[PDB]
């Protein structure tokens, strides 16, 4: 990923807010030199992505994790809101399209996590916390978790580098920008909100 | 990606339909044993993903493409609708959460494309065709596209293998499935529509 200056994160906390808000991530590694990816829920331990630790799990029948000893460099991609920008919105002739989006790329070394039960219980709490009501596992469900454990492989990524893209049209002048934002406000309110947050000076 | 049989595509054209409906893809390669990914619009040439050809473009100032020159294997991930499934929706105890989603992974050899104008113009046509209304490039915009070409790098992927995941709660019993579909109907209609199409014929 390459990040033009206009699409850099405005504030250092924005990468971590995106990661926490979008836990269904893409875990990418090199299996015999070719890329392989698994969609998995991944949570963040720590205040910042860079230097932080990611915790995830996948199916033990998914052979992807068997590579995590011989090829330990991994990339985890977290994806926020996104949307196509049609030249129709600009209302200018000569124009060209683009796609607006925010994403965080965390690269580091992967390792298997012995305490798989901890990883999945922490994932439950993190993903249920924004919901009302939140689901809290009963004793019967924690016992069920224990019965399920042979089928899971948990893992940790110690994040060495992070890269964040907030490609949200901030290069546009106000008239073309207003038109982009108004088009997303109707059909993609999450993206419009991200655009609003990208313009903040402090909060 | 590992695809359990009950989350496989029900019809062989469903993978191609997902690719065409979700063209903003993730293009992944190995730049010195480390995975590097770029988000880019990618379209499908052919009736099927496997054996088909993917066409995309990225920023020439994005150094990612410089690793394509040796024609390494690339992975292109197309992601459809997705949504978290909270056990609250099941309304049954012993339970555990999951995440429902559909995605297509295409792996093959990447080639730099000399015909970058054709790639970007075909991408325009493919992305605009279902919008209402569709944008129709004017002669001025076609001349603009030519002027922009130095700044773009286009590429082809010959798809050697493909995996398609339609993880859409097909394994739930009838009462729990209905709860999940009903819950997504309200807050994620694109995902609910995908579940409907997964059970049809
Ligand atoms: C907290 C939210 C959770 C989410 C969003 C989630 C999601 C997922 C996903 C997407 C997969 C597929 C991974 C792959 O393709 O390799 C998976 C696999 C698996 N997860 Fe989780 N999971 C959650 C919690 C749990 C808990 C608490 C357990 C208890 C041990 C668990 C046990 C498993 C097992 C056994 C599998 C293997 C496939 C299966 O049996 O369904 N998960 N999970
Ligand atoms: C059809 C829908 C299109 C979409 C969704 C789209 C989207 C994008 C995206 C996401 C990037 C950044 C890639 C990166 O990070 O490396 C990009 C770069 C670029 N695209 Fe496209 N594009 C489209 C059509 C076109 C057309 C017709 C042209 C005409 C030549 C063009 C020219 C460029 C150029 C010059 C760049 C690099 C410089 C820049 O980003 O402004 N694109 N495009």
């Amino acid at each position: 990923m390459f990040v033009p200056s206009y699409y850099a994160a405005a504030r250092p906390e924005q990468a971590a807010e995106l990661v926490r808000s979008n836990p269904f991530a893409l875990v990418v590694s090199a299996v015999d030199g070719v890329p392989v990816a698994t969609h998995a829920p991944v949570i963040l331990e720590g205040d910042a992505v860079e230097g932080g630790t990611l915790l995830g799990h996948m199916n033990r029948a998914n052979p992807h994790w068997r590579s995590f000893a011989s090829s330990p460099d991994v990339l985890v991609v977290f994806s926020g809101p996104h949307g196509y920008v049609s030249p129709t919105v600009y209302a200018t002739d000569p124009a060209a399209p683009t796609w607006d989006y925010a994403a965080v790329h965390a690269t580091g070394r992967v390792e298997l996590a012995e305490d798989a039960l901890d990883v999945v219980e922490r994932t439950v709490a993190a993903l249920e916390a924004p919901r009302d009501p939140a689901w809290t596992p009963t004793p019967a469900s924690r016992e069920y978790f224990r019965a399920l454990l042979p089928g899971v492989v948990a893992f940790r990524v110690r994040v060495r580098t992070e890269q964040s893209m907030f490609k949200l049209s901030q290069d546009l002048d106000a008239e073309r920008y207003a038109r982009v934002r108004e088009a997303f406000a109707a059909d993609n309110p999450g993206l419009a909100d991200l655009m609003d947050r990208s313009l903040e000076h402090h909060h």
